[PDB]
């Protein structure tokens, strides 16, 4: 049972939340999930074969968010963190009938 | 964006956590996810094509858990809840490259 990284930030800081490509078997099934307090997690960005390597859920628009995607890394970034970024972020690969979460971060203020 | 049901329970109660079958494309794609504080979510029980209607994750052994699976209902039950059941539970439907969570409960002692 895998432990979350804890990132304590202040408003205006930058953050990168890590996820490894190392055991991934289908990058098309990799996505990042966000869970805010009192809500269900939600997928907000996934792998996308392209030069950037990712793509955002429909009508997720926040320019502060990006990703750094390559054969090692599937890393999620926030430039200019605000109190409302607070919550948990999980990186998950879908496999058959279930998803496996291989890492996640609790982002806190 | 779906709200979690927040239940305050006392030790030794029985709990039922809800999840509807009403829009499920492929029932085999449904599972329940446990997220303890500080941890990544983990699938621990799924729909199975059986009469009981569910199968535990290999490595999950906690006989206090069961499910009520019918044609309306993918509910999770615990008999004798204890403090360390505290945390979040999500019902997830795999639909492709991502999972959607249609339901979840937070249990608090």
């Amino acid at each position: 049972i895998k432990e979350l990284h804890v990132k304590t930030v202040k408003r205006g800081e930058n953050v990168t939340m890590e996820c490894s490509m190392s055991k991934v078997k289908d990058k098309n099934k990799l996505a990042w999930y966000r869970q805010s307090f009192g809500k269900v997690p939600q997928y907000f960005v996934r792998y996308y074969s392209s030069n950037s390597g990712y793509k955002f859920a429909e009508g997720f628009k926040d320019s502060r968010f990006s990703m750094t995607v390559n054969d090692q890394k599937f890393d999620l970034n926030i430039i200019g963190t605000r109190e409302d970024d607070g919550g948990e972020y999980f990186c998950g690969e879908v496999e058959g009938n279930t998803i496996k979460f291989t890492s996640g971060t609790r982002l806190q203020f």
